[PDB]
């Protein structure tokens, strides 16, 4: 239903764009070095914080990659940033990489808030598994995801540090 | 359908955060003076090109207003830029105001295209008019639209400029 819809505008608007060129971004910043995929969490309660560093505190921004840019819809130069991380395990760096959320479960939360959009605060949960499904199923047959994504998909103790770290060893 | 989804995205995910700190980012590039709305081109047809100086010659890129950045789900500094037009009319400065497309339209399109996707190329035409017409119901009752926001929807000899300047003179 309506995450369907989301999946594919969060993949033609930002994966589909921003993956091709996110290598040399990173290949750029390294010239502790830094992991060569985006790491995209799904949290399926949509609980999608702002700052990443209230969901987890091992979890430390650490810099921006270099900026990317490109005139989209009649705007010159919009311009798309990915925020680096590094995650820490009894005070240890034991990763460092681009990690963000998938704002689109943002955008269902607060969706669903509203009277007037006709979106339930029970298909919340359906909706999250259903933006996960149909993103991979996007990816999986992705040629801009040439080994360079990783969707982190979870429920809820919980330590989401150590939910990436466990794809980073990977 | 598709559109009802992208329409709640562009409004939770843009207008909602833009709109507010609109003026104060006008009334800063302003000390021939900006207009005070942000003028959302709607074709119908879906067709937006990325270059909006090629829709219509008389339509030309002047500047961009001071950005807006903001946290959003993990990445530090997510930042909403705008370019500033201005429209000629038998070659007079007739107008200036900051133009864009509607980006959801965009991602209509390119979605129709894929086979995965699930969406015809017929009802492109449809779910145009259904973003329209579920994103004006939106701005009926958005406290964010204090009267800053107007939708230009069109359908296709053809003058873009004449048709935002239309909206302009009011
Ligand atoms: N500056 C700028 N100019 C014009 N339009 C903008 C915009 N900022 C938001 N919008 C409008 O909002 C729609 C939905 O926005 P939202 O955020 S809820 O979801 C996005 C997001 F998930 C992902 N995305 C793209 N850039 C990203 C960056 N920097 N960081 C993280 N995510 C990114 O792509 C989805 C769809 O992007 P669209 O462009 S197809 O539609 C977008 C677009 F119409």
């Amino acid at each position: 239903n309506v995450a369907h819809g989301l999946a594919w505008s969060y993949y033609i608007g930002y994966l589909r764009l921003i993956l091709p060129e996110l290598q040399a971004r990173i290949r750029t910043y390294n010239q502790g070095a830094v992991s060569q995929r985006l790491y995209i969490l799904l949290p399926l309660d949509c609980g999608v914080p702002d700052n990443l560093s209230m969901a987890d505190p091992n979890i430390r921004f650490l810099d921006k990659l270099p900026q990317q840019t490109g005139d989209r819809a009649g705007i010159k130069d919009r311009v798309y940033s990915n925020s680096i991380y590094e995650l820490l395990e009894n005070g240890q760096r034991a990763g460092t990489c681009v990690l963000e959320y998938a704002t689109p479960l943002q955008t269902l939360f607060a969706m669903s808030q509203y009277s007037q959009a006709g979106f339930s605060r029970e298909d919340r949960l359906e909706q999250a598994k259903l933006f996960c499904r149909t993103l991979e199923d996007i990816l999986a047959d992705a040629p801009e995801s040439q080994n360079n994504c990783r969707l982190i998909a979870y429920q809820e103790s919980f330590s989401l540090s150590q939910e990436v770290l466990r794809h980073l060893r990977q």
